[PDB]
DNA sequence: AAGGGTCCTAGGACCCT
DNA sequence: AAGGGTCCTAGGACCCT
């Protein structure tokens, strides 16, 4: 049932891509903007006030010498994804993608594979790499202290095989379960790994401070909860399991009502190719005529691309539009004989929309 | 391209099994009774004047010697199905499922292995099993002509199989595409097959008095299309695609427009195992209180049962209701320690029925 | 008061930058 | 005026007996 599982969590993702093929912007405080949205920056920038998620007029407040470079175009941010989950698939092929920068490996197969290879004089010599949380103390007499510190060697591994073959830097996490490995990473963001012991399971979830901050809980879910007085991790802990099923529904209540205990006994997914590619853009109500096609047919070339390189054939195309003001959204299957090309595209994407702030275009069930 | 495929069809399905476990049923009119509905018949009380799904009322009236058996417990008919399907699987292994009683073989492969086998002297030897549709002439020195009347044979092979094994009758029809195919299994129906020749295409698809008597056009299609004064095949042939598109979707108006031309390139789909289990009851707006719970126990044993013959596990449960006057659903994954057993998942349906002339309960996403 | 099946759709929730 | 991803849900359409 013991499992060593990893979650490996890049540092300012976009902004380290920039800051790579550009070294001129090293040091230098750099935003990685999207329209009106500095949507990431690197850690000279945070120390001067920009923070996450922030307006390009309040960031430019707090550091006017902030350089800011366009990352609207992602082609650059995904390769270099995949590149990431393709060197970790190496270690072990079970890799699950999280967004562009994290991924989750199951290391058991590959921690127990690595102690059996050892003898008994060298078991009393293991050593931890990196933090251990709440600097709790090792007991290299519990199998799984053991088991866990060589989990962290292994992400160790990684991450200077990430920085020597692609030279970029993160942060990973060893625990016993997905939502504690991503929980335990970002303890010290930094460039830095962190082991979580089993007896500090519960120092880690009541560090939160509020329900958001658990993975699985989010807008929606965390809002319903404080208008139910449910303002912390003991709340939900506390909490009546019938009222939160009578009120969230039976899958919501039970699974979130277990990860904050902190179990989680989902397995770690093989994500594999991709199952859908999509592109978007915005525009301040701009699209106000049907024109707007040669916004849809700029989406679908870069798609049309995208899907060429990856091999694959999609069967189905999904338009979607955003309405002054909540998305709507009309699919189809794609004809046969266009699988085996831009032109007729275009003309189903229109029908789509006559039937119809933002368009995207998306392709979907592939083979 | 050219292929050759074949639709299995048995004769009166379930009166055909109820006659084998009885013969004393054999000889006299046989309906199958579900409720107030005589689902099926044998052909002693069509000619009495029994039609398919009749009042168990005006059926005995037509016939008031008809012997009725309770047709409700599927379990027999479904573990016939699955004979017939596997017993087909031999053949060829690409066999898809339509309901219980009819199935879809790509038979092309085996038609060629059996060309290349022959010599020049018993190609011209080359006969047909069964009816030609439409009487249409035959030319040896068609290539198209020879692996149809290749498939013919085939397609005799596995009738006479069906019956010296199972016992059961049935028809086959032979032709270049699945829509084609099961149209003309059907010309001679009882226990007989038809080939059809790719000049009679026609012929065929303009047999037809009404729409509806295409797989693919349903009750809503139809009276869509009645709705826009669409009565044929041939008006919807020459019916306006904008129209069509603008008014039932590119989907639905590109793909049934295709089927009316007697065009249809989906392939033979392996069904394989089943990917749900599911058990109805009804009743005469009877449930009127939560002590339900006995009509959904009773549920739940039969699928439970059929799960653990099955051997693979589910994780998702969904309940389904009618409420007097249109259905209602509410489902949920099933949880883990649950998976690997009665008493826990009635509590789920409850919950799910309170969030709410008809119980159901499906067990779906099976691994 | 049938008793089952198949697959698709539009929208929702969650996760990143 | 971000720009992407994942999977689930309730209901719909179609096919049989
Ligand atoms: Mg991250
Ligand atoms: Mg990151
Ligand atoms: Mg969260
Ligand atoms: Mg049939
Ligand atoms: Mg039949
Ligand atoms: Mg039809």
């Amino acid at each position: 049932s013991s499992r060593v599982i990893v979650h490996v969590d890049l540092d300012c993702f976009y902004a380290q891509v920039e800051m790579i093929s550009n070294p001129e912007l090293k040091d230098k405080p750099l935003g990685v903007q999207q329209k009106y949205l500095v949507v990431t920056c690197n850690y000279e920038a945070r120390k001067l006030g920009v923070k996450k998620l922030m307006n390009v007029r309040d960031a430019k407040e707090k550091c006017p010498q902030l350089v800011l470079v366009n990352g609207e175009d992602l082609t650059r941010y995904r390769e270099m994804s995949y590149k990431v989950t393709e060197l970790l698939e190496e270690f072990s092929p079970v890799v699950e993608r999280l967004g562009f920068d994290e991924n989750f490996v199951d290391l058991t197969e590959m921690v127990e594979k690595r102690l059996q290879q050892l003898q008994s004089d060298e078991l009393s010599a293991v050593t931890v790499s990196g933090h251990v949380y709440n600097n709790q103390s090792i007991n290299l007499l519990d199998v799984l202290h053991i088991r866990l510190l060589v989990g962290s060697q292994i992400a160790a591994e990684m991450r200077e095989a990430m920085y020597n073959q692609l030279g970029l830097t993160g942060c990973a996490g060893v625990a016993s379960n997905k939502l504690l490995a991503k929980l335990v990473s970002g303890v010290f963001k930094p460039n830095q790994q962190t082991v979580l012991l089993p007896e500090s399971c519960q120092h880690l979830i009541h560090s939160l401070n509020h329900i958001k901050e658990i993975p699985g809980i989010g807008y929606k879910t965390a809002k319903c909860l404080e208008a139910l007085g449910i303002n912390s991790v003991r709340d939900l802990q506390t909490f009546s399991p019938k009222i939160l099923e009578k009120e969230l529904g039976i899958s919501v209540a039970q699974r979130i009502q277990k990860l904050s205990f902190g179990e989680d006994n989902s397995p770690v997914i093989l994500s594999g190719p991709p199952q859908s590619f999509s592109e978007e853009d915005s525009f301040k109500k701009c699209s106000s005529e049907v024109e707007a096609k040669n916004k849809i047919e700029e989406l679908l070339a870069s798609l049309l691309n995208r899907v060429c390189q990856d091999g694959r054939k999609p069967h189905t195309v999904r338009l979607i539009i955003r309405r002054y003001s909540g998305r709507e959204s009309r699919q189809c299957p794609i004809p046969s004989h266009v699988i085996q090309v831009m032109t007729p595209m275009v003309d189903i994407l229109m029908k789509l929309f006559r039937n119809m702030t933002l368009l995207s275009v998306c392709f979907c069930n592939l083979k």
